[PDB]
């Protein structure tokens, strides 16, 4: 038999995790991508006629916009939940985390010093004001870390914070990650936000100006103190009307083991879920760091709260 994977998270490394999970189960990976928005659309447009078994993507608040649509179904099993950080999954069982990203602090090295960082919250202060680069509100990584300052705060104290945020923007929201980790290193921010595989994928890549770029450049997990650095996930769920609910099933648990483990993680230069597993070389350097115990599944909650503070700040759409 088969399974149709519908993904948005696949690198073409993540052929060699489909050949193992054959050779395992039997079953062959039918792969069918797109973005992950549009993968979702794609789902509800097809009814429950959809062939889909599996539905892969990015962001806990993309899964949640998928659960919120209607499109999975809850699953029960000891390998996911024993395996899975239990704030990695949806409380509902709706889909779960198989690697890990952070949201994190990118820092100019020539003129920040780590003994300078701190927290998200003391990025609203004055000290920082025309010094700070970050992407569009558009963005869901940044929807998803500022819903879980609303879900702390509250929306008054979230809004505060958010206000001297944005008043300490050097330029307007331009670009990507990647574009905020080079406004760093070329001075035109001192600081930026930024997801933590983006900086190791410009410290692996052949290109001799990227690796330039990535010298010039710290990554800072905030918040060490406290309740720890806000991590996402990528990750996937079973699909509502599944044609191989089982086959789908074996494909979740079989991404938890070690060996899928590694290949997923290192496919996108991002952290293991699952405890024991060896991180990427890559990643080591920046050594280990306390994660939030939050569950992922507040950020696609507050999701739509998140994308009112952010309008109400003037914080720019792309
Ligand atoms: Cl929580
Ligand atoms: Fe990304």
């Amino acid at each position: 038999g088969a399974i149709n994977l519908y993904s948005s998270r696949h690198y073409d490394t993540d052929q060699a995790l489909y050949d193992s999970f054959t050779k395992k189960t039997g079953l062959k990976v039918n792969l069918i991508e797109g973005k992950g928005d549009k993968l979702i659309e794609r789902i509800k447009s097809e009814g429950a006629n959809s062939p889909a078994d599996v539905f892969m993507t990015v962001d806990a608040g993309r899964l949640w916009r998928a659960q919120e649509a209607g499109i999975l179904q809850p699953i029960s099993s000891s390998t996911l939940n024993n395996k899975i950080p239990a704030n990695l999954r949806s409380p509902e069982k709706l889909w779960f985390g198989f690697s890990k990203r952070a949201r994190v602090i990118m820092y100019n090295k020539n003129k920040v010093q780590p003994s300078e960082l701190s927290t998200y919250e003391d990025l609203a202060q004055n000290k920082w004001k025309g010094k700070i680069v970050i992407r569009s509100s558009s963005n869901i990584y940044n929807q998803s870390l500022i819903a879980s300052l609303i879900e702390i705060h509250g929306m008054s104290d979230a809004e505060g914070w958010a206000k001297g945020f944005v008043r300490n923007f050097a330029r307007p929201p331009e670009g990507n990650d990647t574009a905020q980790i080079k406004a760093v290193a070329a001075g035109i921010g001192d600081i930026g936000l930024a997801n933590s595989y983006y900086l190791a994928r410009l410290k692996r890549s052949s290109k001799p100006e990227d690796q330039a770029v990535a010298d010039k450049v710290g990554m800072f997990f905030p918040n060490q103190n406290g309740r720890g650095t806000h991590v996402n996930i990528s990750g996937g769920g079973v699909v509502k009307n599944a044609p191989n609910k089982e086959g789908a099933i074996k494909f979740l648990e079989y991404l938890v083991s070690p060996e899928a483990q590694k290949i997923f993680s290192e496919g996108n230069n991002e952290y293991p879920v699952v405890a024991g597993v060896p991180i990427a070389s890559v990643l080591k350097p920046f050594g280990s760091f306390k994660n939030d115990s939050t569950n992922v599944s507040v950020y696609g909650k507050l999701n739509a709260d998140a994308i009112k503070l952010m309008d109400r700040v003037g914080w720019k759409l792309e």
